[PDB]
């Protein structure tokens, strides 16, 4: 019940990067999803407007952040559009790169993969292990997943239905927690992401 599948040699090669790199400036991975995420929800906004029963699924157009310390953990959740299980594979299976990776010319990273189209991998910056979960109205709910090394995996979710939208999972590295901290994250999305258009909501835990 659980497919493996081999990245594209070209974004392998960028998670290798990625994955190693001793980059300063980690905390951007932030802004590639929550920017994905804005623009998953522009999508779905944009076609109920000639399709309300679109939003029949989640009327509800915001992004919550998940820290979890006792699972080091920290969770991106949206409600826009979501993706099929042929969306997922394609988008982060395959390119793009070509350009960012020859952007970095004789170097180590920049600021500027999300001008690039491969935000998403950047949170190989701070975690070991990604798992997207994802409800498109087409579809049913899949999960994805990958500790990098040249594969993923994708297989249908058995966990809590989401109704539509797509969920980041972190799994953070060993040294990286401080992106479970409510101070950095509130100091970060300040920063990175003030301007996006819909509600950011920190979920702070409880003792
Ligand atoms: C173009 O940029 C894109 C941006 C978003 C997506 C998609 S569609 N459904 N979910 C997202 C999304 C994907 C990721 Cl990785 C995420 O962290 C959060 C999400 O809501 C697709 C894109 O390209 C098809």
């Amino acid at each position: 019940e659980v497919e493996t599948f081999a990245f594209q040699a070209e974004i392998a090669q960028l998670m290798s990067l990625i994955i190693n790199t001793f980059y300063s400036n980690k905390e951007i991975f932030l802004r590639e999803l929550i920017s994905n995420s804005s623009d998953a929800l522009d999508k779905i906004r944009y076609e109920s407007l000639t399709d309300p029963s679109k939003l029949d699924s989640g009327k509800e157009l915001h992004i919550n952040l998940i820290p979890n310390k006792q699972d080091r953990t920290l969770t991106i959740v949206d409600t826009g559009i979501g993706m099929t299980k042929a969306d997922l594979i394609n988008n982060l299976g395959t390119i793009g790169t070509k350009a960012f990776m020859e952007a970095l010319q004789a170097g180590a990273d920049i600021s500027m993969i999300g001008q690039f189209g491969v935000g998403f991998y950047s949170a190989y910056l701070v975690a070991e292990k990604v798992t997207v979960i994802t409800k498109h109205n087409d579809d049913e709910q899949y999960a994805w997943e990958s500790s990098a090394g040249g594969s993923f995996t994708v297989r249908t979710d058995t966990g809590e239905p989401m109704g539509r939208g797509t969920k980041v999972i972190l799994h953070l590295k060993e040294d990286q927690t401080e992106y479970l901290e409510e101070r950095r994250i509130k100091e970060i999305v300040k920063k990175h992401s003030q301007f996006i258009g819909y509600p950011i909501t920190l979920f702070v835990e409880k003792e």
